[PDB]
């Protein structure tokens, strides 16, 4: 029928929708094959089967859309696309592509990109690379984040502004609540920013830990899992930064949630061709680097923001060498302390180490000043008490309420 | 149509002049090819095809004239230059080149340099190496650095003065506007001493960092970035040098300043054949080679470098580096993080900064004027000092201060 929506309906469905057409259960394949075989018999139709997906030139000329809801693991069902198709459109890996596609005839593999609709939702012919834009500071238009989750939202707003081209770093040790600290990010943005392209990334995850992500974010939630090779976690950040910057060169606001650069730095590590720093190879930290590298806020238009979690404390050398590799490329950056999560303050901040640069322009001089303020407060406080400190009075009421009444 | 002109051209508008040109479109190529398509385009006519770069002298024996505009990236509208040529002129890497270029025989893959017009601003056929010249303290001939800006540069100009040809340390922990000292001290070199030649080196920096730099600086402004690799940090470190070399070579006053001379080092520690602190003790050579460059040349011209020290980054190698550069410097700014903490600006701890020889640098009025300025803050902490100094020399300019204060 239509590729996409296939792929997006429960597999029982989808064996019902098989046998349906006389196709002999096949309960037993995978998702996908069960897709394949549902098209390949759904073609007594001409006009009919649309197919969409992201696309990745293999080096022998063609290329693939891949899907983002196998993470784009190539598979039966991804769809070829012709070198032809390729230089007729200036295709670029990284784009997403729209239109008809045909069985295989006797020999191919693969069902095939017919017609061209839609190339970056745009005319198929109508645009400059990333790599040569204009990158201002990342600072112009914030992007501001009764409840409790609100708490988080907004002890964020205070010590760490994020804006449209944020390079952001999460600097967290294990069990300090940085999931929900992302989740909370994730909503406080599908919420308040619907206009930013939203992907979250996640890189070295258990799988349960997928599921529950990709259930709660508005947005794109691509993951690979322990299960998989390096080379697969490397697959699924690279194919993620190039949709990322084909939508920048249209002028989108993309984000992109990294849960783990270092998860990613290890997948590089173990990838790339083999100078060693505590296990590290230098040359692999390279490719990291772009990744987060590529943040940037486009003179042009269109904004790349990237925040990224920077694994601490897990006891390993070589997670510690990336953090330290890493330190100073960001210009936001989060602390989560352990001691604040040990004792059950929740959005487990520390107030006194974290800040973005430039804070003056996402900021109007009446908030800096404030928060000018409430800093010259907190810095002789202790981490954990500085906390407190901020929740206690936060739950008064909201965040223009708090120190407007607080002055007294 | 002129490469270099070209060179500085706007990627719009770099495409909407290729497109008349009968080019299909190439928004989707990087600068350089668009660059190169719109010179191979332009094979006819012949006589207007001008090239200018920086040589790099591969040990192949050739070279390539390299874009200050990329920060001298090796890429595909690089001119070619041959060894013949190279040695029909005694050509050194570093050479700044003018001249014709020719687009590729078939076979061949870049222009190559044809008629070499100009070297090093100089007729071709017309220097004594920096490496032997004559190497004073250069504590002769000073670089002094109404609106509140100059605050910073009169700070700076009591508490350690700069000469043409100091060997500056600028000792700098996080977030103490030591950015904002760099592009001020550019701001003043500008302003201040236009003859000059301005060279801006930022080593590991990030992008938008770079952009901004290069939008104020008068001069040339080299960046790698964090994204590029040890090898690339360490390319432009040392066609940057070279290139200043070659300048002094003509009589010439150069000032680079160098944004991290820890990350250089950091570079260098990787990049070099293969302990202290996780920094091999081999690496640091060729850092303090460039560092150690710095001179007021005898036979004119010198070479002035101040570069930023990074420390408290709770670096382990950070700090091993700064260790080994102690000592080798002749004037030094300390940043303080106390004086940063509290909105202040300037950052400079007076009684830790402080120029060799300022006597040179310094006639004997002003200096007793600033021995005395100097007994005052002498027992003041560090954010009293420049909370004083502020204050009281927001009340006027350079000398007009002193008298009157006095009485």
């Amino acid at each position: 029928m239509n590729l996409t929506e296939l792929k997006n309906t429960p597999v029982s469905e989808l064996i019902t929708l098989g046998e349906n057409m006389g196709l002999e259960n096949l309960a037993r394949m995978r998702k996908q094959d069960i897709i394949f075989a549902i098209l390949k018999q759904h073609a007594k139709s001409g006009e009919d089967i649309f197919g969409d997906g992201v696309l990745e030139i293999l080096q022998d000329g063609f290329g693939f859309l891949r899907s983002a809801d196998s993470s784009y693991l190539a598979g039966p069902d991804d769809i070829y696309v012709s070198p032809s198709q390729i230089r007729r459109f200036n295709l670029r890996t990284g784009d997403t592509i729209s239109g008809k596609i045909r069985p295989p005839k006797e020999g191919e593999r693969y069902f095939a990109l017919l017609k061209v609709n839609e190339v970056n939702f745009d005319k198929p012919e109508n645009n400059k690379i990333l790599f040569e834009n204009l990158t201002p500071l990342h600072a112009n238009s914030r992007l501001r984040m009764g409840s409790t989750e609100d708490l988080t939202a907004r002890v964020l707003d205070l010590a760490s502004p994020i804006g449209r081209g944020q390079r952001g770093l999460i600097v967290a040790p294990p069990k300090a609540g940085k999931t929900m600290l992302l989740q909370n990010i994730a909503q406080s943005i599908a919420y308040n920013h619907p206009d930013c392209v939203l992907m979250v990334l996640l890189i070295d995850e258990r799988p349960e830990e997928v599921t529950e992500m990709q259930r709660l974010v508005k947005g794109e939630v691509v993951a690979s899992t322990f299960d998989e090779p390096a080379s697969r976690h490397v697959q699924v950040a690279e194919m993620v930064i190039e949709k990322a910057k084909r939508l920048v060169e249209h002028k989108k606001d993309v984000i992109i949630l990294l849960d783990s650069i270092t998860r990613l730095a290890r997948a590089y590590n173990t990838v790339v061709p083999a100078v060693l720093t505590g296990g590290v190879d230098a040359n692999a930290l390279h490719r990291p680097k772009r990744f987060f590298g590529a943040a940037r806020n486009v003179e042009e238009g269109g904004s790349l923001t990237i925040i990224a979690t920077a694994l601490i404390d897990t006891g390993s050398k070589m997670d510690e060498v990336i953090y330290e590799e890493f330190k100073g490329t960001g210009n936001m950056e989060l602390h989560l302390s352990r001691k604040i999560a040990e004792k059950r303050v929740f959005p487990a901040i520390d107030y006194n180490r974290s800040g973005t640069r430039k804070e003056e322009l996402l900021t109007t001089q009446e908030e800096l000043q404030k928060m000018w303020i409430l800093r010259k407060i907190i810095h002789p406080m202790g981490e954990i008490d500085a906390m407190e400190f901020l929740i206690n009075k936060l739950a008064m009421t909201k965040t223009n309420d708090d120190f407007f009444e607080m002055m007294k």
